[PDB]
RNA sequence: GAAGCUGACCAGACAGUCGCCGCUUCGUCGUCGUCCUCUUCGGGGGAGACGGGCGGAGGGGAGGAAAGUCCGGGCUCCAUAGGGCAGGGUGCCAGGUAACGCCUGGGGGGGAAACCCACGACCAGUGCAACAGAGAGCAAACCGCCGAUGGCCCGCGCAAGCGGGAUCAGGUAAGGGUGAAAGGGUGCGGUAAGAGCGCACCGCGCGGCUGGUAACAGUCCGUGGCACGGUAAACUCCACCCGGAGCAAGGCCAAAUAGGGGUUCAUAAGGUACGGCCCGUACUGAACCCGGGUAGGCUGCUUGAGCCAGUGAGCGAUUGCUGGCCUAGAUGAAUGACUGUCCACGACAGAACCCGGCUUAUCGGUCAGUUUC
């Protein structure tokens, strides 16, 4: 299955911070992720852009709508990771298909 | 058939699988902590709630601006002798509406480029221009004013007929005159070259009078020979209205240490609400010592001062009847990919308790009007 329900994502402040603590680190000039080991046996993730980097709703819910998406189609290929992705200034006019092509190679660099 | 502009609908459609979030409903599970029947005390359809209780199945899910921080209203909690003061708003006339700083129709501004109106007071001081004397109306008559208008000047012969003087700005004032900006026109022996200065006809006042719902309007009847220019997005007055906060408002069900004193003020203090500020006016209340909880869930929540259709009333804004009708509500916070046709080859952009306006953003269509090729 490819599902990716509520127990995936990482609801609470607190959990954001324990990552925070520990990163293990992959980026590009414009788009990066966090990520520290986790003894609940699957991946998980979390999601923060900020209205600094991304300014106006109808983008920044566009790169949550791409990345939730690039996540749970790849969910068995990777460690039981928690993890962390953020924005920085430089992604707000990229198109769909260059997020998509990045995060690819961007996942490629956890060999771990 | 040649350019805009106003109004309309719209700014994408359908099919495949891989997913996200609620709705409805069927059995599934716990539990009975309702009890129908009350039993076998299982809990049976359980009478009944709720949780993945759990699996189905059906049927749904971003605006015309959802943007803004701007005006009006609901709802809820809180505050409230109020007599002043302070501080914001709104200022032709009628109507609409639940209310507005919104809408409609009229009046007056221009009712055209007024296809546009911050449409009460112009005096209570002050700033007209920068520059005037044109600075509020101030007054250099600018060429006159000598115009013999006066004096008196003196030269004409005593001059009395002729020139000058400007005398005293010189009947001016703004007759007339460049210089800016200007307190009535245009005429008439306007008389010394002259003016409401007299006298026509117009202004313009102020009072009648006829229209109007009323702003207002009319040479329609008297009129003063007449008496603020302009400007309050100018400081001024004048009239009327104005109490906080936010859906993590608020409940309800929970969950809990409320423990010498206090700031021994007494007495009442001075603390704080009235209240920005004073005046009362109310309440009395102890700078904390002797302080932990809750940090949850349910509800408020999507039915709207709504929509549609048929028929009355109204110039319009709107609105009276009589039938119907309704699956965004999330809570790290709910919409991807492949394909083949539209070109409009797809702009600006998004919900957060809800309803009425206004403002601002916006590739481009296709219609209907309406001024233009
Ligand atoms: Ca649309
Ligand atoms: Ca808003
Ligand atoms: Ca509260
Ligand atoms: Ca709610
Ligand atoms: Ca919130
Ligand atoms: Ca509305
Ligand atoms: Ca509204």
């Amino acid at each position: 299955k490819l599902a990716f329900p509520r127990e995936l994502r990482l609801l609470t402040p607190s959990q954001f911070t324990f990552v925070f603590q520990q990163p293990q680190r992959a980026g590009t000039p414009q788009i990066t992720i966090l990520g520290r080991l986790n003894s609940l046996g699957h991946p998980r993730i979390g999601l923060t852009v900020a209205k600094k980097n991304v300014r106006r709703a109808h983008e920044r819910n566009r790169i949550k709508r791409l990345t939730r998406e690039s996540f749970r189609l790849r969910q068995h290929e990777l460690p039981a990771m928690d993890f962390v992705v953020v924005a920085k200034k430089g992604v707000a006019d990229l198109d769909n298909r260059a997020l998509s092509e990045a995060l690819e190679k961007l996942w490629r660099r956890h060999c771990r």
